[PDB]
């Protein structure tokens, strides 16, 4: 009634961590090819 | 209905079938990338 205050039912039970590893190694794959193919390197 | 099923008909994004997408993607970018090195590494 005075403050508000909200808290996640999960309460970090589901494995997290492991998604937000694979998510930037998907996004760090693309975006570097995505970059490679602009600088036109070969090495 | 006590039980839940997943059906195309059902239109609807589910947020385990995200997951399994990149899940795929990851595995698929390395077991490439091996495979694309051996590919080149032996004659």
């Amino acid at each position: 009634g005075s403050m508000s205050q909200f808290t996640c039912e999960e309460d970090f039970y589901f494995p997290w961590l492991l998604i937000i590893i694979f998510g930037i190694f998907g996004l760090t794959v693309m975006l570097f090819v995505f970059l490679f193919s602009k600088q036109q390197r070969i090495k």
